[PDB]
Order: structure tokens, then sequence, then C-alpha cells
């Protein structure tokens, strides 16, 4: 049950995710998972990033879920659960702006 996860913000808008993530106290990789506003059955992994060029900013990645079971951002790298996906991306940046580090405070 992803709804039991503390990083699962459920039905919140993209703008709301950005308001929460754009807090100066948030280090790179602060994140949350929410429902996509318009992509049915897909979730959105919203992540904070920071650099001298752009300063504090937010990226959104789409998490696809197959009825076949797996969860993924890229079909080449799938997981048996959303929790396993979050755990993988907390260790690897791969194509993301930063590895997942801290659950976004409300
Ligand atoms: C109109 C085309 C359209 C396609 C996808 C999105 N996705 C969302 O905004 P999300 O970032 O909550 O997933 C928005 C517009």
């Amino acid at each position: 049950s992803i709804q039991a996860e503390e990083w699962y913000f459920g039905k919140i808008t993209r703008r709301e995710s950005e308001r929460l993530l754009l807090n100066a106290e948030n280090p790179r990789g602060t994140f949350l998972v929410r429902e996509s506003e318009t992509t049915k059955g897909a979730y959105c992994l919203s992540v904070s990033d920071f650099d001298n060029a752009k300063g504090l900013n937010v990226k959104h990645y789409k998490i696809r879920k197959l009825d076949s079971g797996g969860f993924y951002i890229t079909s080449r790298t799938q997981f048996n659960s959303l929790q396993q996906l979050v755990a993988y991306y907390s260790k690897h940046a791969d194509g993301l702006c930063h590895r997942l580090t801290t659950v976004c405070p409300t």
C-alpha cells in the first residue's frame, strides 16, 4: 500500500508539489510521489535540485505501472514495487536530477 508511505502525497497538484519542494531548507533530492494530474495510472516523482545556474528548482518524472506488475521511470529498469523503486533511486541518480535523499516536509 503506497498510500501508507510517508513520501506518498497522493492527490496533490504539480504546483502544490513545487510549492512544497521549493523551500530553501530543502537539500538536493528532497522528494515526494503523487498522482499524475493527467496521465492516468501513472504517478509523478517530484524532486528538488539545486545549482548555481538555476538555484533551487523542481523536476517531475513519470512512474509507469504495468498491470503486468512492474513499476518504472525507464522500461529498461523495472521494480516489483514502488517502494523498491524509491529505494533504488535513493542510491542511484542514473538519469534523475539527483538521487532521492529526504522526504519532503509538509
Ligand atoms: C496537456 C498535455 C499534458 C500532458 C501531461 C501533463 N502531466 C501533468 O501535468 P503532471 O506533471 O501532474 O503529470 C500535463 C499536460
